[PDB]
Formats: structure tokens, sequence, C-alpha cells
């Protein structure tokens, strides 16, 4: 329901993924304040892809899913997030097509998302 219980939920996907790859807490916590560099190395960029597979977002065959993340969007969302994270799907769903690798997708699809609605955004 609310912002503090979010972030909690966001801890622990960080905790089930970010062990899985050569990522450091400095880097993932920039990604929690909507910092996505535009170079990451691969093990940044996996981890964003365990991260969207963990949150229900993500196909077997490695792709975003529109409604799965549209569903997780009304399940779960706080108020304060809910609606731009909506208009960031919108904006940001064909993102995945410049990209045959997952952790691509994945990576790429949430820094749009990020630059797109900076104020809203927060990823585990
Ligand atoms: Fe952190
Ligand atoms: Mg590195």
């Amino acid at each position: 329901m609310t912002m503090k219980q979010l972030t909690n939920s966001m801890d622990m996907m960080r905790q089930a993924c970010a062990p899985k790859f050569k990522v450091e807490e400095a880097e993932l916590h920039g990604l929690r304040k909507s910092i996505f560099p535009a170079n990451p190395d691969k093990e940044l960029k996996c981890y964003a892809m365990c991260i969207a597979q963990m949150a229900g977002t993500m196909t077997k065959k490695g792709e975003i899913s529109f409604s799965k993340t549209m569903a997780q969007i009304e399940a779960m969302l706080p108020p304060e997030m809910k609606t731009m994270a909506k208009e960031a799907l919108t904006h940001c769903k064909d993102t995945q097509t410049s990209y045959k690798d997952p952790c691509d997708k994945a990576y790429f699809s949430a820094k749009c998302a990020a630059d797109f609605t900076p104020d809203t955004f927060m990823f585990p």
C-alpha cells in the first residue's frame, strides 16, 4: 500500500538478485535514485533483468510484458507512483524492441522510465 512498504519489497528483490551478480551497493542505490548509466556493464543490466523477472513483468522469452506490468502497477504501486508509472509504460513499452539481449531490454526499459519520470520512479 505505502511508499515505506514498497521500499521494503524493493529491498527484498534487491537482496534476492544482487548476490548473483558482480554488483556493489553504490551502483544499486544509484538505480534506486533514478541514476541509470548509459553504458553500464553487463552485470548491472542483467541485475535489472533479474529484478524485472522477480517482479513478474518479464516473459519466459525475456520480453517485458505490457499486461503483466500494468497489472503489477495497479496491484502494488502507491498512488504517488501509479499514474506516472502507467505513463512511463506507454512511453517506454517499445524501448525493448531495439534490443536482442533480455538484460538490455530490461535495463534500458527501466532507464527509459527513470529518465521519463524521475520524480516518481524508484528501482529495486
Ligand atoms: Fe541501497
Ligand atoms: Mg561494475
